[PDB]
């Protein structure tokens, strides 16, 4: 049996490394890893790697590592899959954990947006996990939390986080993970994959994948978006990623919206992203 040396990025930002046969399917590597996390509820997490072209693809459990990896490295992450729209619902307090980890990382990668007052408020709950109660032993005036809250930081931002965090005293790690969910559930990019594409008359727009549905972001205004009980069905063919409506009721026949992604796989990662969160939500 030849064994192939695996790394995996944790939410937590250290490295694991474990070794699977080389014929191994994704699913082998991913138990080894959420084993490693004490993690039972796995079915809201899954391992992304690094295409040839840099981009982001989930690893299929189902399929050989080797026949996804191809050429690159044996290198992943663990990451959230599926954002749940009720966090208060998952069963276990360690499955929120990581879930405040991915999301922690939304923020200050910038992928989750937030306003100035969220960013303290998400960040005052981090602190009071962390840290524990308020402490101004471990804060002066002039106080900069070692914590990364946010895409860019400002002394005003560290001061409201502590100001905040004053306000939580009693809090467990438990009870301050649940407040920072229930507030980062309410973002409007909550849990959005986002995939850039362009519409039929080429005008470049984002595509967003989420429990609620498909979203079309135009710019700002006029959004677009199709709840999954809208959508009649979905297919890619080379470059092209194609929505079917449903007719409103005595319409008589479905709409087709087109897309050029740009290039084939683009249309196919897109394509089954939409599968599995049209499977998972239609579900739970
Ligand atoms: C996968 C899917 C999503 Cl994502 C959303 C709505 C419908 C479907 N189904 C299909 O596209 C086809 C056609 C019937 C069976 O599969």
């Amino acid at each position: 049996p030849k064994s192939m040396q695996c790394k995996v990025i944790l939410l937590d930002g250290s490295e694991y490394t474990c070794d699977v046969e080389k014929r191994s399917r994704g699913q082998v590597l991913f138990d080894k890893v959420c084993e490693h996390l004490n993690l039972l509820e796995k079915d809201y997490f899954g391992l992304t790697y690094r295409d040839a072209e840099n981009q982001k693809n989930w690893l299929d459990p189902a399929k050989e590592i080797k026949k996804q990896v191809r050429s690159g490295a044996w290198h992943f992450s663990f990451n959230v899959k599926f954002y749940p729209p009720d966090p208060a619902q998952l069963s276990e307090d360690i499955t929120r954990y990581y879930l405040c980890l991915q999301l922690r990382d939304d923020i200050v990668s910038g992928r989750l947006p937030c306003s100035f007052v969220t960013l303290a408020l998400l960040g005052s709950y981090t602190v009071q996990s962390e840290l524990g109660d308020y402490d101004p032993d471990e804060c002066g005036s002039d106080y900069i939390s070692e914590f990364r809250f946010a895409p860019n930081h400002t002394k005003e931002l560290e001061d409201k986080v502590i100001e905040l965090h004053k306000s939580h005293r009693g809090m467990t790690p438990a009870e301050a993970e649940m407040h920072f969910l229930e507030n980062a559930k309410k973002l409007s990019m909550y849990g959005v994959d986002l995939h850039h594409a362009k519409d039929s008359e080429g005008v470049e727009i984002m595509l967003g994948v989420c429990a609620s549905g498909l979203l079309i972001y135009r710019d700002r205004l006029r959004i677009n978006r199709f709840a999954w009980p809208k959508v009649l069905k979905i297919s890619y063919k080379r470059n092209n990623f194609y929505i079917k409506i449903r007719p409103g009721e005595f319409e008589q026949f479905e709409s087709t919206i087109g897309f050029k992604l740009p290039n084939h796989r683009a249309a196919k990662r897109l394509w089954k992203v939409c599968v599995e969160h049209h499977t998972f939500f239609r579900l739970l």
